[PDB]
């Protein structure tokens, strides 16, 4: 059984990395690329992205740990606990070579660590629609005048006592409409249909559970990540952002300039947090001409 | 049927005011003092104050409109409107001479306009544990280093899909002990009856939408009260705030001079949002000995 179509010539598949199962779509021949999602969403978010790589580069996109058809993490969701998971992962595909990372929203918390520490591992690197967690996330604002805040969620998933998937269970479909079309410029790609795909996979009971533990482990990723900065990215990055209703405009790219030697921002009009589904053509071009350098 | 429990010497009774059937209790003789509650709660969190408060004034605590026992507004829950409600039910009970107002939490939303517009009816002010609405509050952050924060709650209760009643349905208890242990230093105030209690009431469904409406008109009454603080008030007023987790600390003296002319304050250690609860004594003495002056 598989939660999401498999693309023409991709393979579902599982791989055991320390002691968890990870589910992993892949496809294509060449260097490899690994395509990292974030919450709400699974490898599937890549699918439109993916056939095009594929033509060029060998592409694994994984479910993080506990969500899609990944098993938990056994160690913990913090970010440097489920980078290892990750690293190893796109290791065993590409042992001898570095290989290149595209990330989205919480899949750049998942990351970021393996990075840092792996740095002749990865040859290229892309992230789109999230801070590094660090100490500007304990400045954005709660309420807004205009619009919503982007972070409020923040502390709702992370408050104590299973406060969110107690609310949340039940209403799973339903609080999924709600929190991706407000974090949408371009709503309308979010059929009916391509939700209830999502709410499915997100409403087993331990992936509402482990959606919520990337939060819970926040700020053990903030007090990580502030020894790991001490060494900047060396590699070529490209950050992305929505500039519409949920993007993070220029935020992405002035925070990384902090965090990176080489890097090209870009702001893409009209088009909120979701970019590989709100503005599928525009991304796509950006991100493979950029691995295509 | 009752709620709550009314103390001996109080009667509950209604009026109408501008079509809409507000429910109270009231007792003493003497001056009137106006007690009006908060978010979560009803007249109810004033009935260890309103005894003693009764020997010298005439005491009465309304439910807001939505909630309690009162019926909803047909104006809205901005500020603005909310405010008349409560104005002209003061003025039935003190036609001849100014009254006395206490306020905590969203009371203080309810009251500012009131106050501020209708400054010869208002002998002294007390506010306590909440900001008035301005751009202040757009500071709050959203998340914070030791988690969820004091202030995400107004973008989650002021989200639109009905988003709060939706996903708190069914679990009004669970959500309401949530968080009121959330944002109280003393919990071992809320016996379990007494949060049984304030969560039947606020289970109603109009009275779990009217308490998120109140959120839902927050920036109307922002917009509002920067044309109304263009008058400065001129009452003897005094702040209270908790100084424990979930107290405000100096922000609410702070914040008022901006306001007032003549105000005192007071940060109440070992105390945190529900003063009346978890801080009855000292609350009730500083109160008592304030108005009676
Ligand atoms: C995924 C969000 C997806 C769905 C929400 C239910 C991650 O949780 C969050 C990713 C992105 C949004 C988070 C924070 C926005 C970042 C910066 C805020 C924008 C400007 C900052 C302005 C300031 O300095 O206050
Ligand atoms: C009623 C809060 C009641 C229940 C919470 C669901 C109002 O919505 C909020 C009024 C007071 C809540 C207490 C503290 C937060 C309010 C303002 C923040 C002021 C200063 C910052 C202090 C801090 O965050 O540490």
């Amino acid at each position: 059984a598989e939660e999401f179509p498999v693309p023409n010539g991709f393979e579902s598949a599982y791989r055991e990395v320390d002691g968890v199962k990870l589910h992993y779509v892949k496809g294509g021949q060449g260097p490899l690329v690994m395509l990292v999602h974030g919450f709400g969403q699974t490898w599937y978010e890549w699918h439109q992205l993916m056939p095009e790589l594929a033509k060029r580069f060998t592409v694994i996109a994984p479910d993080l740990p506990g969500l899609g058809q990944s098993e938990p993490p056994k160690t913990g969701y913090s970010g440097e606990q489920v980078a290892v998971y990750l690293h190893k992962l796109a290791r065993q595909f590409s042992p001898d070579r570095p290989f290149d990372l595209v990330a989205h929203d919480i899949g750049i918390w998942n990351t970021y660590p393996m990075v840092v520490k792996n740095q002749a591992d990865i040859a290229r690197l892309v992230y789109m629609q999230a801070p590094i967690p660090d100490a500007r996330i304990y400045r954005f604002p709660a309420f807004t005048a205009q619009g919503e805040s982007l972070v409020w969620h923040f502390s709702f998933f992370a408050a104590d006592d299973r406060l969110a998937e107690t609310l949340i269970a039940g209403k799973e479909r339903f609080f999924l409409e709600h929190f991706i079309k407000s974090h949408a410029s371009n709503t309308e790609v979010f059929s009916e249909r391509l939700l209830d795909l999502y709410a499915r996979s997100y409403a087993k009971p331990h992936s509402l559970n482990a959606s919520f533990e990337y939060y819970r482990a926040l700020n053990e990723s903030v007090r990580q990540n502030a020894e790991l900065a001490k060494t900047r990215l060396q590699m070529p990055t490209m950050t992305l952002a929505g500039g519409g209703h949920g993007g993070m405009g220029t935020f992405q790219l002035e925070q990384m300039k902090a965090y990176a030697e080489d890097v090209e921002g870009h702001v893409l009009p009209g088009c909120g947090h979701w970019l590989p589904e709100e503005c599928a053509a525009p991304m796509n071009r950006l991100v493979i001409d950029f691995l295509s350098r």
